This record gives C-alpha cells, sequence and structure tokens, in this order.
C-alpha cells in the first residue's frame, strides 16, 4: 500500500515493485530552465553549461509539486537531499504540513538523507525491502534511521565549478580540480555536507584510494550503488575493483540525473555503500 517519494537528486524515476514518485528540482541559467524530469536531455544541458559564461542556479521543488507527488496515499516516506546543502528538506516539510491538514488519516515521514544520489537510492531500496517484508509504518519509520548510520557516500569530481559558484564547497577545495587530470575525492560528512578527502591524479590512483576509504569505513561487501555523469568507464572499473576485493554481488552502476549531473559535472562519479 505505502508510497515512496524522493526528490530528483536520487537519480531514479521508478522502483520496480513499489509505488514511487520522483519530484524534480530545476537547474536554470538567465536564459533557460532545465527541469530534472523524464523530458530532460542532460547531454545537451551539459553542453550548454560548458560554454555558458554566466551564473547558473538550482531550485528545490515547489510545495505544489510535492503535493502532486504525494497523491492521496495515507502512508508516505519522502527521501530528500541533505538539509545541510539544500532547501529541499524544508520544502518537503512544508508540503507535509499542508498534506496533513488535507488528509486526516495520513502518516508522512520526511527523511533528510544527509546525502545525495546513490545514498538516497540505498535508503529508498531499504524502505522498499522493509515494506515487502511486511513491516508496519511505525517500525519502518524508526528502523530506517538506524540503517542509515551503516551507509556511506564517496565521490570523485573532475570539476567543482558549479558547487563552488553556488557556495556549496570552498574555493580552495574547488581549485584543486581546476588542474587538468586532477579529481577531488569527497565524502558526505556527519553534517550532511561535502567533506573533501583529497585530490587524485587518474583512475588507477582513485581505485586505490577508494579501496582504502572503504576498508576504513567498514565496508564488507554489502549493497553498492554507483552513479556517473558520462563516465560509465570509470564507474565500471570501480565496480570491478570492489567485486574483486570484497566479494560484492549486489552492485548497480547507472546514470546520474539532472541535478547530480549539474553538481558532480561531466566525468564525475558518486558511490554509496552499506557498511558493517
Ligand atoms: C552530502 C553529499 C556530498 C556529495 C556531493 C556530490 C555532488 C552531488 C550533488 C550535491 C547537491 C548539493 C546541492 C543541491 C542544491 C539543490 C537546491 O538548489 O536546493
Ligand atoms: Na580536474
Amino acid at each position: 500500500a505505502m508510497r515512496l517519494v524522493a526528490d530528483s537528486a536520487c537519480d531514479i524515476k521508478e522502483l520496480r515493485g513499489m509505488v514511487f514518485k520522483a519530484v524534480p528540482l530545476t537547474i536554470s541559467t538567465d536564459n533557460e530552465e532545465f527541469c530534472d524530469d523524464g523530458q530532460l536531455d542532460i547531454h545537451r544541458m551539459l553542453d550548454i553549461l560548458e560554454k555558458h559564461k554566466g551564473r547558473s542556479y538550482t531550485a528545490c521543488p515547489g510545495i505544489d509539486a510535492w503535493l502532486e507527488a504525494f497523491g492521496d496515499d495515507d502512508e508516505i516516506f519522502v527521501v530528500t537531499i541533505t538539509a545541510g546543502m539544500s532547501g529541499t528538506y524544508n520544502s518537503a516539510m512544508a508540503a507535509r504540513a499542508v498534506y496533513l491538514e488535507e488528509h486526516p488519516q495520513a502518516k508522512v515521514r520526511v527523511i533528510d538523507s544527509k546525502s545525495t544520489g546513490p545514498q538516497m537510492r540505498i535508503i529508498l531500496e531499504q524502505l522498499q525491502q522493509m515494506i515487502e517484508e511486511g513491516k508496519k509504518f511505525e517500525e519502518i519509520d524508526g528502523a530506517i534511521d538506524a540503517y542509515m548510520q551503516k551507509t556511506r557516500l564517496f565521490c570523485s569530481l573532475k570539476s567543482l565549478h558549479n558547487l563552488a559558484q553556488n557556495g556549496r564547497v570552498s574555493k580552495v577545495v574547488a581549485s584543486a580540480a581546476e588542474v587538468l587530470g586532477i579529481s577531488v575525492i569527497g565524502t558526505a560528512s556527519s553534517h550532511g555536507t561535502l567533506e573533501a578527502i583529497g585530490k587524485c591524479r587518474g583512475d588507477k590512483k582513485l581505485l586505490v584510494k577508494l579501496q582504502a576509504l572503504l576498508d576504513d569505513a567498514g565496508y564488507e561487501g554489502g549493497k553498492l550503488r554507483i552513479c556517473h555523469v558520462e563516465n560509465e568507464a570509470l564507474a565500471d572499473k570501480i565496480a570491478d575493483m570492489i567485486k574483486q576485493a570484497y566479494g560484492t554481488t549486489d552492485v548497480c552502476v547507472y546514470k546520474a540525473g539532472g541535478l547530480c549531473s549539474y553538481y558532480a559535472e561531466r566525468g564525475g562519479i558518486i558511490l554509496s555503500c552499506e557498511t558493517k
């Protein structure tokens, strides 16, 4: 019966076997609005932004888009990108407020993922698994936050220009990636912000740094989700490394959506995993 809702930073549009709706964020220039929905041509957006010399912006969904996504269901879990970097969580809480004044039996839990992308996806899949196990809303609502403590996110970005111009990473940290061939490796912090771990020259050195970070994080071969921004080659190499080193069988590599493509930028990869 239950409904799962997430903002479009989760990169997915369906959850097979589940009732699920994604709620689009938007990316804008002074000339065009790109809505992160089924219609978006991300390759074309990235082409436009690469040669666009002006400022570009993102926006969280409107209260009305959330209400449309809630539909009329009486048990809803909403997963949002980190409240530490975005007004999305607050917009969902505002829409929940209106919804509960319109649906007297409704229960709505808004989950600040404290992260983005594949970590939102791992949360959504765990909600789906508990729902399929027949857990009740109250059991799931309590248990998901404990489950989240055993998940981590790491990223490797070739450019941090869009993060930096929107005030979401420091200039010193972004400047590293200005050098051709240098990526910045990050993790989601305990405050739901982007914590830079170090720089890295080339794919093979990334793989070795990621293996050390996963070891230290307590990774033991559990669920692993990797999204990429026009870098399937690198995501596949990471997935191969992890399967070899940890025995992982539950891996998915997939494309980033519009919002993550904008902030991770061409070449970027983001990964999330369950830890012990
Ligand atoms: C805490 C997560 C760290 C991982 C960062 C990897 C880059 C992806 C996208 C992050 C998006 C952060 C800002 C989103 C702003 C949306 C808005 O306009 O409110
Ligand atoms: Na770079």
